[PDB]
């Protein structure tokens, strides 16, 4: 369930955000894991293309690693908003609770939260919620888305242109368808448707276309 | 985060509830784990006093194992009610989502859910939510609770008776305280307170006381 890689990744993002250089000792401390352990985990994250240890001994997240981190931070902060706004959990406990929820929330649940919550621009602790765009807010495709169933759606775208073829365209136209538208678608081929118608477608367309869603 | 022991325990509870004999092969199947793996996990759960393999090759949960299982089932079902009633997540996805949330929800979050939800007597799938009493509804203590812071708471118771011582008572008464009451507490010793016053305490008371919460 809890992927430890996601834990390291959101910790680099967090430090980076506070304007701190994400060096291994700071990460070991915040994570409360010995230097040797973080050293081995970073070695396998490099092999996975998630991070690179920069010329200056700091950790630079690769495009893919940054994308993973962002989604974890978005889940974390959407969870905090849900916990304070709707649930009424004591503010002194919101953060630690969200630290666990961030690992099990599906994107489908996030899409729904953006709808039921009135304001998803910042966390209760004053930091902006990242990656809402990646959520349609090219894508986606358707294829993827578608579934079967149917559905429806738307567408856105377609483309056409591319284509080739055409044829268808026309067819577508016729139917118508376209773108826106719505449608439806578925697957079954695928287808678508428307018107009715249907357509278917092819493939291419378917693939492409785308668507877204619604 | 996810304790595998909690996974085995809620699976025994579930079968038991459907009027099925919780034999190891059924559990291996539902869990989609080979017979040898469940065999080793059950061996360590016995050592931990969570279960006993009955004279007829079925698994009998010990008082402590039953208490753990119940809390996991209560979390699971409170999560489902939250997901359908408030969040509006597609009914075809509620169950699998809750299967993960059940492992990270704190009792403090449950106490709040019993307040914000209108009806916590059954899950959307027609089964009663167990252990609400254990929640003040012996515890716790305070111590534990307490824390530192302060707180407050308440208471319940205281016781006283026881114581021894006383012284214181017175113181307480014075213051016043008681129971119921408320208170506060814390721690710082512790204390408580109331009125104013304070107381412181012691231890025892513280322890015891218780408380619760508120
Ligand atoms: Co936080
Ligand atoms: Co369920």
């Amino acid at each position: 369930l809890v992927d430890t890689t996601e834990m390291y990744l959101r910790t680099i993002y967090e430090l980076e955000e506070e304007g701190v250089t994400p060096l291994r000792a700071r990460i070991a401390e915040r994570l409360e894991q010995s230097g040797p352990t973080v050293s081995q985990t970073v070695a396998r994250m490099e092999r996975d293309g998630l991070v690179v240890v920069a010329s200056d001994r700091s950790l630079q997240m690769t495009p893919t690693g940054r994308t993973l981190a962002t989604a974890v931070m978005r889940k974390h902060r959407l969870a905090e908003r849900l916990l304070t706004d709707i649930i009424g959990l004591d503010i002194n406990k919101v953060h630690d609770e969200a630290c666990r929820w961030e690992h099990v929330m599906s994107d489908e649940v996030e899409r729904r939260l953006v709808k039921v919550l009135k304001d998803v621009s910042r966390s209760p602790f004053g930091n902006p919620i990242p990656g809402l765009d990646e959520l349609g807010v090219p894508g986606t495709r358707v294829i993827d888305a578608a579934t079967s169933m149917p559905r429806k759606v738307r567408i856105v775208q377609i483309n056409e242109i591319f284509q080739v073829e055409t044829d268808q365209f026309t067819q577508l136209l016729d139917a118508d368808i376209r773108v826106g538208s719505e449608v439806e678608i578925v697957d079954r081929h695928i287808t678508l448707s428307h018107n009715g118608k249907d357509v278917e477608l092819l493939d291419d367309l378917a693939h492409t276309i785308r668507i877204e869603e619604l």
